[PDB]
C-alpha cells in the first residue's frame, strides 16, 4: 500500500515510533527513522533490516534548528524525498507549575511543538512538488483533556493538533494531507516511568480496562498514510481506549 | 485458488442501507476484508440488486429488506440474519436520510422521520446485536454521522440534531460495552459524491468546493476504507470516537 | 435590570436548575412564565415568583405533547405577550443499560428532551424574527460531550440538543437571535459521592444557581456575539 | 465625595490585564474596572503605558499603566515584582496580549514562527508562574486567556498562531486541573473576528468574504469579549473551569 514512497520517522528507536517504522515498512515504504545518538541510528538500520524493511537510521535532534535543516537538505539532495512524515518524537518533563523549571516548560515546547514547524518546513516543497504527501502529528490525548503536573507537554500537544488543522488548510489544494493521532495511555518507556499506584488508577479511567499497545499506534498511523485515508485532513484521531472521548 | 485470509475473515457484517452510495461501498470493502456481508435496501428489489452486486464481487453474504425506522422490521429482519447467517459481530448503523427546510417552514413529519429513522434506527439496530458480541467478547459498532452534526447547516435542525445524536450515543455506548472488548466508533463524512449530495441544487455544490481545502467532494470508497480500518483489530484501542472524513472543511 | 421590558419563557421551572434559572432572569428584571407538567407545578412557579418579587406567571405545559405546545403558545402570544428569551429545560432520565431498556424508556427521553426543542423553537421564532432581537437558550448536560453507562438514551437526547442548537444559530443569526446551549455538570439537586468528586477538579457539586448565573449571562445583552456555543458548567469534569 | 455607589462584582479585586493600551485588552481593562476591581492594565511603551493611566483616570477607574513584553523573562520578572511591591496582589488575572505574523509554512522565517509561539504561548507560563503563590494564599482566583478560532478552526498562513492559541487552550485545562482545590478557576475566550488594529489590518476583500462566514453577519466589538471575561471574572462563574467560550458569531462552532 505505500510501495515506492520513502517515510520518515522522528523517534523511532523504541516505543511508537519504533513500531510505526516497522508498520509503515511492512507496508512497502523505505524507512528513514530517527535516533539522537549514532548508536541509536545503527540500532534503527539493523532493526529495520532484522524484520525484512528497506530504510536507514538519522541522527536528529528535533529541538535543533541546525540538526534539522542540515540533516534533511542532505537526505533530499542526496537521498530522496519523503513523502510521509510522522512526527513521533517527543518528550515530558512533569512538574507543577508553581515547581515547575523554566527549562522544563521550555524543553517540553521545543521538542514537542517547535519541532512540527522543523520538520514540516523541511520536507513541504518536496510534497507540494510531487502533489501527494502525509504529515502525521503523534498528540496525546493530554492536549484535549489536560493533566496536572503537565501544563507544558499539555501545551505542546494542544498546540500539535492547532498546527495540523492549520497546515491542512494550506497544503490540501496540493493532495497533502495532515492529520494528527492521540494515543491514551500506551505501554511504552514513557508510560513505564510513571508510579505503579497512580498506573492502577489509569485502568480505572480506561473502558477498554487496559493500557494500549504501540502495534495499535502504529496501524492507525499507517491507514491514515495510505491512499484510503486520501479525504482525511486537519482530524485529530483519538487512540485512548475510552479513556476521553470528543 | 486459496488466497490469504484477510483482516476480517469469517466476522458476520451488518451494514443497513446498502443498495447504494456510501453504504454499498462500505459493503464492498467489508467484502473485500473477508467478511459475510449481509447489506439491506428498503425494499425487495433493493435487496435483491445487493444480493447481486455481492455476487459479481465475490462476496460472500446476503441482500435484506430494513426499515430502520420500523421496530417490527427490525426485528424481523434481525431473526432472519441470526437464523440463516449468524450473529453479526460487525454492525454499520449507515441507513439514513435528509428532510430539508428552515424550522420556520419545517413540517411535523420532516422533523419526527428524520430523529426516527437516523437517531432511533441507532437503539433499534444496537439492541438487537449487544447480547451476541458480548457473549463472543468481540464487537463492532460503527455509526455513519454527518460534519452536519459538529458544525450544523442551516435548513437542517432536524439533520444536525439527529447526527449529533448518534455522537452522544455512540459516545455511552462506549462506556457500557468496553469491557467485553466491543468499540463504538461514530464515522463522520463531509460531503461525498452520492445520490444525496447530487440532489442539492447545481449552485450549492459548487459553492460547497469553495468550502473545502482538498477542492473535490470525497468518494465513497474513501469513507468505506475507514470504516473497513476501524472494524479491524487494528483499530482495538479506538472507542468513543468520531472520525471526520470531510476534506477538510470542518476540523474539531 | 439588563432584561427589564423582556418576556422570559422558561420550561420546567418547578425545581431545581429550572427554578434558578426562573428567578435569575426574574431579579435581572424580565416578566417570566414558567412552566410546568402539573397543576401543582404551575402554581408553585406563580408563588415563589411572588414570593421573590418577580412579575410572572406558571403555565402548566407538556413538552413532549405538539398539542399542549403548539396551543399553549398560541395563547400566550395573542393574550399574555411575546416571549424573546425562551430556555428550554424541561427534560427527563430513563436509566438502564442498552440491552435492559424498554422501548418506552428510549423513545420518552428523545421525545421529551430533544423533540421538545423543535415544538418550543417553532412556536417562537415568529415572534423574535419580528422582534429582530432573541435569545433561545438550550439546558445540555455534560453526559451530551461524555457519554455515560445507563444513559444511551440520555446522552443522544443531549447530544442531540447542542446539534440543534448549531444548526439554528446559523439559520436566525441574520435577525440578531442567538442561540446557544449550556451543559451543567453534577448539580446539588456517601461512598459513590467521593468517588464522583474525585473526577471534578474544584472538588464540590455545583449550585443551581450556578446555572442560573451563566444563562442570565446569555440571555443579556452583552452575550450578543455568543451563537451556537455550548458552555460547560461542571467544575472541570469535563473539558472540552 | 457624597455618592456611595453600589459595590459591584469585582468590587476590589485587584486585576492584571496584559496588552490594555487598545483593542480587546482596553475594553477589558475598562470592563474589570466598571465591575469595581483595581486594574493594572500593561502596554510594551511608556506612550501605551501613560495612555492606560489616562484610560483609567478618565472613566474613574483606580490602577496602574505599566511597561510589559510579555515574550521576556526579565521584563515580566521585574514588572510582576513591582505590582507585588508597590500595587497589590492580582487575584483576577487576564492573559490578552497577543501578536501574528502570518506566512505560509514554506515562506516562514524562523523568526516569525518562534515569535509567536514566544508571545502568544510561552507569556502563560511566565505570567501563571508569578501570580499563583498569591490566588492559592487567598483561595480565590482566577485566570482567563484570550485565544482564537484560528486554534481550533485553523486558518492557511497562520500555522504559528494557530499552534500557540490552540497550545493555549490545552494549557488553560492542565491548569485548571491542578488549581481547582484551591478555588481558582482557569477559562479561555476565544473571539473570532473582532474590529479592532488586528482585524483591521486585514485586507478589505479579506474582511468582507469573512462577513460572508459569519451568521450574525458583522464583527464583533471589543466590548462583546470584554463583557464575556467581565463575566468569567465573577463569582457568578465559579464552576466553569477548563471551558474555551467561543465569541465568534457563530463563525466556528464546535
Ligand atoms: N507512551 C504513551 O502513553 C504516550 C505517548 N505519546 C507521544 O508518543 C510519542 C512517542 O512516545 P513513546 O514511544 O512513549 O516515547 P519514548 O520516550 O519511549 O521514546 C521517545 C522517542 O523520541 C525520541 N526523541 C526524544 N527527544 C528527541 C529529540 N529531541 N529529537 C529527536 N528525537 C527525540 C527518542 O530518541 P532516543 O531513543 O534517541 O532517545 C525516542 O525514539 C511522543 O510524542 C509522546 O509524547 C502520547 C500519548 C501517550
Ligand atoms: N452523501 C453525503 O455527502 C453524506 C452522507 N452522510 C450519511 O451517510 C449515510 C449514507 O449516505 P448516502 O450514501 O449519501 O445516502 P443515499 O441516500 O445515497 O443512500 C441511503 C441508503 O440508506 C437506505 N435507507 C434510507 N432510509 C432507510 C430506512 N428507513 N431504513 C433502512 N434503510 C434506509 C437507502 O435504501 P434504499 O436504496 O432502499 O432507498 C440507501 O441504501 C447516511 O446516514 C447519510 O446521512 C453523512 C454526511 C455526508
Ligand atoms: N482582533 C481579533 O479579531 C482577535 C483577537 N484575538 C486575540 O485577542 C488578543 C487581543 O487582540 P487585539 O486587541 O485585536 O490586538 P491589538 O493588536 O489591537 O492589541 C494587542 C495588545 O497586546 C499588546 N502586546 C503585543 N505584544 C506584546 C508583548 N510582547 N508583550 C506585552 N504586550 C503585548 C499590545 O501592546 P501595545 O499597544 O504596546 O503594542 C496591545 O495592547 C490577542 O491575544 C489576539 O490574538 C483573538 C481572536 C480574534
Amino acid at each position: 500500500s505505500l510501495q515506492g514512497k520513502v517515510a520518515l520517522v522522528t523517534g523511532a528507536s523504541r516505543g511508537i515510533g519504533q513500531a510505526i517504522a516497522l508498520e509503515l515498512g511492512r507496508l512497502g515504504a523505505v524507512v528513514i527513522g530517527t535516533a539522537t545518538s549514532a548508536s541509536g541510528a545503527e540500532k534503527i538500520a539493523e532493526t529495520l533490516k532484522a524484520n525484512g524493511v528497506e530504510g536507514a537510521g538519522l541522527v536528529l535532534d528535533v529541538s535543533s534548528d541546525e540538526s534539522v535543516a542540515a540533516t534533511l537538505e542532505h537526505i533530499q539532495q542526496h537521498l530522496g524525498q519523503p513523502l510521509i512524515v510522522v512526527n513521533n518524537a517527543g518528550i515530558t518533563r512533569d512538574n507543577l507549575l508553581v515547581r515547575m523549571k523554566d527549562d522544563e516548560w521550555f524543553d517540553v515546547v521545543n521538542t514537542n511543538l517547535n519541532s512540527l514547524y522543523r520538520l514540516s518546513k523541511a520536507v513541504l516543497r518536496g510534497m507540494t512538488k510531487a502533489r501527494w504527501g502525509r504529515i502525521i502529528n503523534i498528540g496525546s490525548v493530554v492536549g484535549a483533556m489536560g493533566n496536572a503536573g503537565q501544563t507544558n507537554y499539555a501545551a505542546a500537544k494542544a498546540g500539535l493538533e492547532g498546527f495540523t488543522r492549520a497546515l491542512a488548510r494550506e497544503v490540501g489544494s496540493r493532495a497533502i494531507t495532515v492529520n494528527a493521532v492521540a494515543p491514551g495511555f500506551i505501554d511504552t518507556d514513557m508510560t513505564r516511568e510513571l508510579p505503579e499506584a497512580q498506573r492502577e488508577a489509569l485502568l480505572g479511567q480506561i473502558p477498554l480496562g487496559r493500557l494500549g499497545q504501540a502495534e495499535e499506534i502504529a496501524k492507525v498511523v499507517g491507514f491514515l498514510a495510505s491512499d484510503g485515508a486520501a479525504y482525511v485532513t486537519g482530524a485529530t484521531v483519538p487512540v485512548n481506549g475510552g479513556m476521553y472521548m470528543s
